[PDB]
C-alpha cells in the first residue's frame, strides 16, 4: 500500500497551532481545530493525527474539543498528548481513536507502557521523540529505549526529529531508515516535511518499513494542498503536482 498520509491538527489553546522545534511558546495560529479536520476529511485523507499540544506538556488540556473533532470525523483518528495512564488511554478509546501515541509513558513507566501494548494491540503507538539520538520529554537512549519497546511487542513506532519539527528544513531520512532497521514495526515519519519532493522521497521508504508520514507545518503554510500531497503519496510526479 502507497505511503499515509496523517495531515496533522495540534491543538493548544483551543486553537490549531503548528511549533517550531517543538517547544511551547513558539506557536503559530491556524485558527479552528474542527476547520481543520474537515478541511482534511474534505481533501480525500484517511487519517489524521490529533494532538493535544496542551497535554502533551503537561499543561492544561483540550479533551473534549479533541473528542469532538474524533466523534465527527468519519475517518481514522491517531491521538496523542497526555495519554500516560489507563484513565486518560480509557477516554482516548472511548473517544474513537483509531490508534493512539504513548510519548513520555513509554519512558517513564515502562511497565504500564508493555501492558498497554499487550492489551491494545495494533490500537497502540509509541511516539520517539529525538534529539540527536537522545530521547526528549514534551529521556533517555533511543537505540535501548526501541529495544526494550521491541521486546515489549510494540507494534508501530512515530519516529519524530526534534530538530526538524517545523522547520521546513526536509524529513530525517537517515534516521528514519535506522530507526526502521532496527525494528520490524511500521515507522511513522514525523517532522521538517517541506515539499512534494520530500514526500516523494517518504514514499521511496515504504519497503523499508517506513509506511506513513504525518504532515504539519507544510500544509499550514501552503506550501502545497493536501490533495497534491496525497497525489504525490500515491505516485503521482512531483513535476506534474507542482502548481
Amino acid at each position: 500500500a502507497m505511503l499515509t498520509l496523517l495531515p496533522a491538527v495540534d491543538v493548544a489553546d483551543g486553537k490549531a497551532v503548528r511549533l517550531l522545534q517543538g517547544e511551547a511558546g513558539s506557536e503559530t495560529d491556524y485558527g479552528s481545530p474542527i476547520e481543520a479536520a474537515r478541511d482534511w476529511v474534505e481533501a480525500g485523507a484517511e487519517w489524521i493525527h490529533l494532538v493535544d499540544l496542551d497535554a502533551a506538556f503537561g499543561r492544561g488540556s483540550n479533551a473534549p474539543l479533541l473528542e469532538r473533532i474524533v466523534g465527527e470525523v468519519g475517518i481514522k483518528v491517531e491521538l496523542s498528548g497526555g495519554i500516560r495512564d489507563d484513565a486518560s488511554l480509557t477516554r482516548a478509546l472511548k473517544a474513537g481513536a483509531a490508534r493512539v501515541n504513548l510519548g513520555t509513558a513509554a519512558l517513564e513507566d515502562p511497565q504500564w507502557t508493555a501492558r498497554v501494548i499487550a492489551e491494545h494491540g495494533e490500537k497502540i503507538a509509541v511516539g520517539l521523540d529525538v534529539r540527536g539520538t537522545t530521547l526528549a520529554a514534551r529521556g533517555g537512549d533511543l537505540w535501548q529505549t526501541l529495544d526494550r519497546l521491541n521486546e515489549a511487542g510494540c507494534r508501530r513506532y512515530v519516529v519524530t526529529d526534534v530538530t526538524k519539527d517545523g522547520t521546513l528544513t526536509g524529513p530525517n531520512t537517515e534516521l528514519l531508515r535506522q530507526v526502521a532497521a532496527r525494528t520490524s514495526a511500521p515507522v511513522v515519519a514525523s517532522g521538517g516535511i517541506s515539499s512534494l519532493e520530500d514526500i516523494a522521497a517518504l514514499a521511496r521508504l515504504v519497503p523499508q518499513g517506513v509506511d506513513s508520514a504525518i504532515v504539519g507545518k507544510a500544509l499550514y503554510n501552503g506550501n502545497f494542498t493536501l490533495p497534491q500531497a496525497l497525489a504525490v503519496a500515491g505516485g503521482a510526479a512531483v513535476q506534474d503536482v507542482q502548481a
